[PDB]
């Protein structure tokens, strides 16, 4: 209960303007067609993004904090999985994950 309330606050920061410089690629699902990706959905089997997490939050689909954090980390993993480590989107994912993992750790 109060746990899921904290998760809601974390999500607002990930979407806040303070982190928009490196968090924008994760606002909406990967549009493989718009990006020219031909193997994204064959390799990434369970896509995830901040709007989908926000939706599941609003529909009260998360039962605890652990279920919420599982989706957020999966979002970063898909980015790490599909892209080589030298790509900048991986660096943006690492920057945003360090923000998430820090705030998530400071949860009561
Ligand atoms: C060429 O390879 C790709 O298109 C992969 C794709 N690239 C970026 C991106 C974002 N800054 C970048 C800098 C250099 C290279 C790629 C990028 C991107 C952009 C988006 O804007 C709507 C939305 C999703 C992503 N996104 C995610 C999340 N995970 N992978 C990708």
């Amino acid at each position: 209960p109060e746990q899921l309330k904290h998760c809601n606050g974390i999500l607002k920061e990930l979407l806040s303007k303070k982190h928009a410089a490196y968090a924008w690629p994760f606002y909406k699902p990967v549009d493989a067609s718009a990006l020219g990706l031909h193997d994204y959905h064959d390799i990434i089997k369970h896509p995830m993004d901040l709007s989908t997490v926000k939706r599941k939050m609003e529909n009260r689909d998360y039962r605890d904090a652990q279920e919420f954090a599982a989706d957020v980390r999966l979002m970063f993993s898909n980015c790490y999985k599909y892209n080589p480590p030298d790509h900048d989107v991986v660096a943006m994912a690492r920057k945003l994950q360090d923000v998430f993992e820090f705030r998530y750790a400071k949860m009561p």
